[PDB]
């Protein structure tokens, strides 16, 4: 009996208005890789069949929102180097598929840079050094030793925030670190040392976002900003050369970042929704796409050049888009979450995250209706979806049926068009959820954390004595309690589909199994997770009879337990970082998870 | 032993740069008709099963090009009206079968209206009246019985182009018909007669695109052009009320098109690729769709309301864009041909049209990229194609890797990475489809009309004699003519899968099967077609001796021949309006066409 993981849907890369996501790819694994919340991921490119994991993630840099990451140069060494907000950065290593046939994350060596966040990291071409920058105690940046984090030279020439940074690939060594006040400045090494400064060439007071060396022998540097300027120097004495200007193509917003296909081509992105590529000999403007500039989502704050002409580009809305040089037309869009996953249904699958982002994935449907947390999804009526929001409303396809007069705090669906509403003014409420009418109501007799919807009753826990009432759907007049509480506050609950047993779990990680018609308990047995319980659902057959019972928790476990045998338990550790936060059973053999990591996944599920 | 149609994908509404495209939409059958080519098409949005056909398709304009198509608005009728280019309305209905998914097109009655094209058509609510109008020499509309083609009243005031009409869907019954130079008639009756003139709220020279009555009683009246202006006329006296304008919501292009959502709301659409939503009575924009103004494509031809806050937007590259009121998001997005098909991929399916456009199926992406006739398609390298255009250019995945020093006039490519084209300075070049280097050449002794390359051998028919050369992929120096000529210039040719034999038609009909390594004719029993062959291919195996051999012709049929018994034939009639153009198999059960008529379907063989 076991539980495998069968498939990863990575988030998007994060996003922020007015900075910039410096992404990065690998030629050998055609793959790239990117920061999401607390974690690092790696995704291949390829499609079909590849000897390379579709999916990598990295969760040591623990609580610190990661920032970057960067593949080392060197082919298949599969290692990688990212950084966080807290200052740390981080080289770690994968390996796939063994004696194990999964992914393994080991981190190679750690380092306390700076204090403040780390903006950008750049390996050199021997893949043994480490060029770490962003905004730290009188210090914004550092040269070191990717093992022992020693110094190999100094950042200086800085008086605020550096934003970006790259070593050029080749010998002699030259680098080049790039941040607000429109600073510049040039270094030689290592022992990486200041060798010149300029604050003429971009506005003082603009954020000069992105730099990178031409590739093969870096003759040239160039450097973007804010200030929509692009900067040309030479790559070895670090003079500026001339501005890159096309009289037939004006930049008309804010450069986030560049990325060169080749020794001669480079690509820029900025908020003007246009990506540009550039000839540096001609200062020519070659090739050019572009988004609606009238959607906010649609401005470039990242780009990658992914070798023989191809393009990846990332939009505010963290969308990837897919171009090639000579090729007017983008071949394809990537969409998804960047942010933590709250609402999950299944069959359609459709997902809904903490910023009121819902994903439609039967047709890559990616929506930005809602503007705060998705409480609840519901998919009951053919092609339809009924949403809410920590915003306030009710949404339907989209479209507001209802705004409420309290803040609904959790909220649970059934199968006929029904969903039950707890408010913040401790109201239980029962909606028409694709109509958005308020059937009926009742007044709970204090605060509730928790509810579940089934065909004939509503199961909440009360926060005043942790118990839970269950009342008719029919007649909210109507209820019984369990008579023995939980021992903290209920964080879910879930009726069984033949309304024979009640599930549920408290904030502590204690979950108790209730005979709904007895409202007693069946067993308290099943194993205390000492960590809050986020998710419950019961398992359909494919030997009627209801047993085993998938569930999550902030502990990022699943654990599915047994009715009938309390004793025994099919797990799946470590399933999403920060907590697994909706479960699942899209077949009798398979379950979908959501986690705080803005991952879905999908598990088979073997009893054997 | 039959072959039954098993899925028809409709091409996308007809349009024009500067033209606006009238749609129209049928509440009781959820569906939108719309002109294509010499085609009047029903395209029906369900998703789900209904009893409504997912397509009905009009050919009875002949040679004439469909400009617009009309509903009835008697719930149920089943009726529609068209207009072509010829000045021809056509009253029609039909009917479906759906255990035999079949459809029957009837012709009510058709009336030779005008000299010049007709721009457009309204139905009266009752369903008895047209109003229909355009450019003639003469007039440029009329007023007539559904039935007999009477005159219900005279189009007036017109000196210039008309452009659109509308009956007022109520009585009083009242008309506004609109065209060039600004120029706007209301009229009263029936009989309708012209009431009053409106030369004045318009700009001179400026077209006025549209005009709409509102639903139910018809209060209001509303006209728009390349001017930008939405004029609101009270629906039953024909007075200028006032211009519809939002000072947070300039109008910043030419509108093409408009349609009531209800008696309060309507959408405007126009060339500043903008979808606007308005109420009439407080006269704001309440809600605004847009799209990427930088390309030209997404310029907004037509539009129409399809109930419950849904509106249909058509972008002037013939996609549809589905919208919903409150939702600032689009629904969802519909893409295809407009224009003859002329190359087609299988597995995955990819089609190419006479205008360079190229969808790929399999991922819904519509390609603008070649600017003239496919002339082949090869997807025989994973998750690529490679592409050959009038344009004179040879792309990989849409981007130039060749470029022809004389136009392409043919071509077939193998399952080997290599294609075989003819030119128009009778070259035979042999080139890496996904490169785009040319590898081997060698001038041909007259002009060559059809190309047939295979894993070994490369089928050249010469129009000096209609005889077919037969050349030794790896040796151009080696070649072997086949026997006996055909009757006419070669038209299209194909060797068998296993290179045993060589089936090719002639632009009369006729087709021989010849044998390959004896270059000797194993039949000419065939049935003769009386029309040019378009497409040959030949049924792959699940006994695996080659027998059925798959062909279309320009008559618009599909005829499946046997070489075991060339007496025995599967046939397909009406399978593409003017011309199948292009056959394979996409699986050995399972034959696709293409049409002249932009349309691909897909047969199940018993
Ligand atoms: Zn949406
Ligand atoms: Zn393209």
């Amino acid at each position: 009996s076991s539980i495998s993981l069968k498939e990863i849907i990575p988030p998007q890369p994060s996003t922020q208005r007015n900075f910039t996501t410096h992404l990065s790819y690998d030629p050998t694994t055609n793959a790239i890789a990117y920061p999401c919340g607390k974690s690092a991921f790696v995704r291949c490119l390829d499609d079909g069949d590849s000897k390379v994991p579709p999916v990598v993630q990295f969760t040591g840099h623990g609580s610190s929102v990661v920032t970057t990451v960067k593949f080392s140069p060197i082919k298949g060494s599969q290692y990688l180097c990212s950084g966080d907000e807290s200052g740390k950065v981080i080289v770690w290593g994968w390996t796939f598929d063994k004696e194990s046939n999964s992914v393994e994350v080991n981190v190679k060596s750690e380092f306390q840079v700076l204090a403040g966040p780390i903006s950008d990291i750049s390996w050199d071409f021997e893949g043994r050094r480490l060029c770490v920058v962003g905004e730290g105690r009188d210090n914004f940046g550092v040269f070191i030793s990717w093992d022992s984090g020693n110094s190999l030279g100094e950042v200086s020439g800085h008086s605020q925030r550096i934003n970006a940074c790259h070593l050029k690939q080749s010998r002699p060594m030259r680098s080049m670190t790039v941040g607000d006040d429109g600073s510049v400045v040039f270094y030689q090494g290592p022992p990486f040392k200041f060798s010149a400064s300029d604050r003429t060439h971009h506005k003082q007071g603009s954020f000069v976002r992105d730099v990178e060396f031409s590739p093969d022998s870096g003759e040239f540097v160039i450097t973007v900003g804010s200030d929509r300027k692009i900067s040309c120097f030479d790559g070895k004495s670090g003079e500026f050369l001339k501005y890159i200007e096309d009289d037939q193509e004006p930049v008309q917003g804010g450069i986030f970042a560049l990325s060169w296909l080749d020794s001669q081509k480079f690509a820029t992105v900025g908020a003007d929704a246009t990506i540009r590529v550039w000839d540096v000999t001609t200062s020519k403007c070659v090739q050019k796409w572009t988004l609606d500039k009238q959607q906010l989502g649609n401005q470039q704050v990242g780009v990658v050049a992914t070798g023989n002409g191809r393009i990846i580009s990332l939009s505010l809305d963290g969308t990837l888009n897919f171009y090639e040089l000579g090729h007017d037309e983008v071949l394809k869009t990537i969409s998804g979450h960047n942010k933590g996953i709250t609402a999950l249904t299944v069959n359609p699958l459709i997902s809904g995250s903490y910023d009121g982002r819902i994903m439609e994935w039967s047709s890559s449907s990616m929506h930005q209706d809602h503007s705060n947390l998705i409480v609840s999804l519901d998919n009951s009526k053919a092609q339809e979806y009924s949403s809410i929001s920590w915003d306030d409303t009710l949404k339907v396809n989209g479209i507001t049926k209802h705004e409420f007069g309290s803040q609904p705090k959790v909220a649970s669906a059934n199968n006929d068009g029904f969903t039950a509403v707890l408010t913040n003014d401790d109201d239980l409420l029962i909606l028409q959820s694709f109509t958005g009418d308020i059937i009926k109501s009742v007044r709970l007799n204090s605060p509730g954390s928790a509810v579940s919807l089934s065909q004939n009753y509503v199961a909440v826990g009360l926060e005043e004595g942790n118990t839970i009432q269950v009342f008719k759907l029919s007649d909210l007049e109507v209820s019984f309690d369990l008579k023995t509480p939980l021992r903290a506050k209920p964080s879910y609950i879930s009726i069984s589909p033949s309304e024979t047993y009640i599930a549920a779990g408290d904030v502590m990680g204690k979950i108790l199994l209730y005979d709904l018609q007895s409202r007693e308990v069946k067993t308290s047995r099943w194993a205390f997770r000492t960590s809050k319980i986020n998710a419950i659902s019961w398992k359909p057959a494919e030997e009627i009879e209801e047993d085993l019972v998938a569930t999550g928790s902030l502990d990022t476990n699943i654990f599915i337990y047994s009715v009938k045998r309390p004793m025994k338990i099919i797990k799946a550790l470590n399933a999403h970082k920060d907590g697994v936060n909706n479960l699942l059973w899209e077949t009798p053999s398979t379950l979908v998870s959501s986690g705080a990591d803005a991952c879905i996944k999908r598990w088979n599920v073997v009893l054997e």
